[PDB]
């Protein structure tokens, strides 16, 4: 069981995307092109996503976070979880939320974290600092 | 975790069908068009199906129940579980039978409950009173 | 399942039994009502014997259906029509008949290619109304892996 | 075999294992080395899980054959070549490896149409001489009659 | 009831065959052209087959034993029972395994014992020393 | 602090080489292209090297092991530590032997493990199964 800290950078005020955890998690090559190449099964036990807000106080908007444990949803949809663009905050997601109770093979993803900024301008918003706890088993 | 009680009504003596639990479970809109719209992950922990038998004593036949956790079987096939049309009874199904050990997303079904009455006439048989226990996860 | 063989219990059902249904339930490799024995464990053993069977009539019928379905054991595996009328389930009642080893030719092993016995049944009813179903519980013993 | 399901133990063998043999033993409905599971009891149940397996290498080889056959679990049911070389039986020695439920994806039931895991093996030997055989002892649990 | 001890000789490292017990059991003429000519009914109660392993330690392989009480199987098929070519061992088979519960006429066989060596070379493997217990009935 | 198990494979009877622990430790990408990309400082606390001996009994020779905490020695030199090619064995090396008392940066190696088989033929000898215990510091 290890802990990885990585960052989603250059996050504008109209940035939308998906952070696809697993072997397609290119923002942390220590997991993607790293330790998942040396194990069969893994599970991500909990993640702690932090918005750091490198923005001016006049930028309006709130970036939205939504968990997709189907690994297929493209557009966001839900607007309950939100970081305000002008404030640092952090959201912590446990195992049953992120499909983290059972191991799965290192070839398939576990969940996606979709985000949508929903601001008007392309001004800078900040970055995510994501701290995930993975468990591994059956070396390869 | 909450408990829903719904009914499958107007059940004739030759009625066959599938009660598709999950988002396509139209017999309980409090789950289908309801609380599953406000959560990502769910599991149905146990169901208690009851046959109520609003039938005369001269109606012959026995309605058959079969669990499909593949969510694809159309015709019934198995004839072990059965309610007699002229008698009230109840069958209780736990978690490992109904694929209820793990959470899954609110977009996909969990299991189906197929039923086939296998009587001759179109006379009234009764109704199902189904009591399901669901557990909900990450909100949406 | 040890390779020398084992003893297990199968529960299967003969379904959709009308009030004029007649037939034979041919136990062994031609016992299509339990594929776990027919297309199943008999493909993985040479010799078998069915030690005892417990046939149950479940009677999914109305009280106005007259008749009585008759049961007859054929350990020759060749009789087509019924003939004997001693053993009977009433169509409107649940009952069960249990048959031990010497009745069903179940004392000795035989190869998994040949049947052991047949269970003939004949409804003896006028209408094609529903009668019920059989729930059959057989105890098999297996010998020599294949 | 209750219609709600049961737990049984199957013993089968992977035979004629040379000193350069590689392959995959695909557990589930495609597990042709045990027809009692493949064309057998999985035809009479919806859901199953293989709780634990005990693979044994029996080493019908001379003492001059060099090499070590390698074992690797694939619970994705898609890996073709071996890759990992940690688990190994020496070709000239009898041994056994036992794999529990969380290693072989054996915690949850799944439908009898899909496989559960594969066991890949690769001899890692020069010649085509005889190495031995696997004697595999798996414990399955069954759920929902079909 | 008497006991016969006979031998299957000159057993190479790729030898396969069937030892057909009964009147066609040519490896023991005391049963084949012997006491079965003087009785109608017989049964072989138990057999004890022994592999004696007149082989060098460098011969690889294992000869396989399989009982055929149908008296028709030609190729081997099963690989559970085995003698290692470089070791002496013995397997004992009781009555229900070898179809030895009931008498049968002296004109028909009772069972076959198939063996297949499954080694590469034609080097010497050993011999079988088989000890069978027969029971005889009505004289002839 | 985590434990890595990796293997040095395809080890012939005349194989010589160096297993260079640290960022150049290509036999375990979970350390090399893995967790060392996500931390500044590391130390390998102890290693347990095991020779597994996939060899025939007629292969002569003994593979030799020598620790180089200078990370510069090319040829072997010392012949005290040895695995016999025809036997499984294991050698365990603690912290002061492998330069494992102090942290160092993830860009530089810690020690090398040189091995030289010193047999005549190119026949198969076996493999190493190496179990190392690393400690990680400041994240990166």
């Amino acid at each position: 069981t290890e802990v990885f800290v990585f960052s989603v950078d250059n996050l504008k005020a109209n940035s939308s995307g998906a952070i696809k955890f697993g072997p397609s998690l290119s923002q942390c090559p220590a997991l993607s092109d790293g330790i998942l190449k040396s194990y069969h099964r893994y599970k991500i036990t909990s993640i702690r996503v932090e918005f750091k807000s490198h923005a001016s106080a006049n930028t309006a908007g709130a970036i939205f976070i939504e968990l997709d444990t189907a690994c297929k949803q493209s557009a966001l949809g839900s607007y309950i979880n939100s970081f305000t663009i002008s404030k640092t905050a952090s959201k912590t997601f446990r195992s049953e939320a992120i499909n983290g109770k059972e191991f799965q093979e290192s070839t398939i993803d576990q969940f996606w974290m979709l985000y949508k900024a929903n601001g008007t301008t392309t001004d800078t918003a900040g970055q995510f600092i994501i701290t995930m706890s993975v468990s591994l088993m059956t070396a390869k």
